[PDB]
């Protein structure tokens, strides 16, 4: 209803391909109704063939776990678009569990990225980016045709701790998707972990037909609105506060 | 069900535990299907409260993994991998992390999975992990193991000329892609350096080792494996516990 209306204004707004806005409430709660049109936003938008990929988190969690189980396959294939937690995330929100159950239900074939996300060696970063099996996640990152994104807002501290968040915090970092930084306007930047990640470069993530980020709260406010300006995603799926926010 | 070939291998190799199932004229995967419903019943019923849960890759494991009852309640388990990733040398099906969080899910246990490779290019890259605080962490649990779940490779997925190598060093067969001869002698391969899994010396020290294994070969990698003390229960079939004996 007005959902509708806040949908229709964001497109016009950012200049969206789709908007999914949900109404709630509890927190948690709005998240699963998110994750619920969330996934049947992208039920309708894949392709046959679509190589889809999957950041990790509680957000892009929610939109898996509402995902309808297909009854045949449309030859999908499902790929991590991050490296690993590293034991930052518990198992259910690693990159490679939520990958993993998208195929089940999307009756697909997943291929799990067996490196860490960070690294805080450049040295060691650098060899397994010369890896036949990094080499192949990455070519799949090269044709990714759909990718599913929550957005980094100041975990902000658990991810990053104090020291490097402080850098970001100074550096006007407004959020990050995928561990890629930037500021409010959509302008990357750089910072002490620009050099240790192991995830799809925002370049690559751009030529994607669709990076749906699925996100809220005015908290990640500053986050999402840089994403939409930077055009790092061309989806969007929230709710109804937050979208009001973005029309502010 | 089988219950003199079980007393047979406790005794020839000085097991803990045994499982013998009847494989009657059936095929292989329901054969190793029957393997994984009454290894899960081995498993379940050889737990501890606060047990740490090792487990392997592969297919074997996994049959054992999708049979596990589901536990009403938590006995405080913790499952983890013993072994990186395959680096897509396995079906995500048969991947250790996704073996380990299946059977934390059944177990109502808590995973913690592994975000490094069993295997890199170099010794470099393999070192470096080492150091770092994840793999620190897991290796942690690796030191003080209760139960470990695995299978046993025999003689593609390390390549015809590692495989080669293999066969001229006499390499009877292999757990967590670490290999030994027929009487289940350690043997040191090019690829030892650049490995990332639990050591065998670790594996020894768990409570129960189970190695869960069938073959069609007299002279198979699950004998060297029970004779170097690699697996401390060995679940299998009737075929293959026939042939260990014989």
């Amino acid at each position: 209803n007005e959902n509708l209306w806040l949908e229709q204004q964001l497109k016009q707004k950012f200049g969206l391909k789709d908007v999914v806005v949900v109404s709630g409430e509890d927190e948690e709660t709005q998240l699963a109704m998110m994750g619920l049109h969330g996934a049947q936003l992208l039920d309708r938008l894949l392709e046959p063939g679509d190589i889809v990929g999957f950041s990790w988190g509680r957000a892009v969690s929610a939109l898996v776990e509402n995902l309808p189980q297909a009854g045949q396959s449309r030859q999908l294939i499902c790929v991590p678009i991050i490296g690993g937690p590293s034991g930052k995330l518990e198992s259910r929100y690693h990159v490679n569990t939520l990958t993993y159950s998208a195929a089940a239900k999307l009756k697909g074939e997943s291929h799990l990225a067996d490196f860490p996300a960070l690294l805080d060696n450049p040295l060691i970063r650098n060899g397994i980016m010369q890896s036949q099996h990094f080499k192949t996640i990455s070519a799949y990152w090269d044709n990714l045709d759909i990718a599913l994104v929550g957005i980094g807002s100041p975990n902000w501290h658990a991810f990053y701790g104090g020291e490097e968040s402080d850098d970001l915090n100074a550096r006007q970092v407004a959020g990050d998707i995928c561990s890629r930084f930037f500021d409010i306007h959509g302008a990357m930047v750089e910072t002490n972990m620009s050099e240790k990640t192991l995830s799809i470069e925002m370049n690559k993530l751009k030529q994607a037909r669709y990076s749906i980020g699925i996100a809220m709260s005015e908290e990640k406010y500053s986050g999402i609105i840089g994403a939409l300006r930077g055009k790092y995603i061309n989806c969007l799926v929230t709710n109804s506060s937050t979208a009001e926010l973005l029309l502010k």
